[PDB]
């Protein structure tokens, strides 16, 4: 239903490449934020669990669904040492 993935800052930007939608469409389907690839170190190697192809719906206390990667890049940076991505586990047909 809900996969809240509480990560840290780690170092650098994040770790994984995220897909924009509302400003830079990385995926050709919807404006939601779909994670693409997990690069070693940064923040994603701190948990060691995050799944690729995961649609971020609530990074921190920031409403994510119809906002670009720039609203995810600010929501993960404003988080700081507490980057928690609400990736709703695939359910609607």
């Amino acid at each position: 239903e809900y996969e809240e993935i509480t990560l840290e800052r780690g170092n650098s930007g994040l770790g994984f490449s995220i897909a924009g939608g509302t400003d830079n469409p990385h995926i050709g389907d919807d404006p939601s934020i779909f994670i693409t690839k997990i690069i070693p170190g940064g923040a994603a190697a701190q948990d060691g669990r995050l799944r690729v192809n995961d649609s971020i719906l609530f990074v921190n206390e920031v409403d994510v669904r119809e906002v670009t990667h720039s609203a995810a890049v600010e929501a993960l940076k404003e988080a700081g040492s507490i980057v928690r991505l609400y990736v709703m586990r695939r359910k609607p047909p």
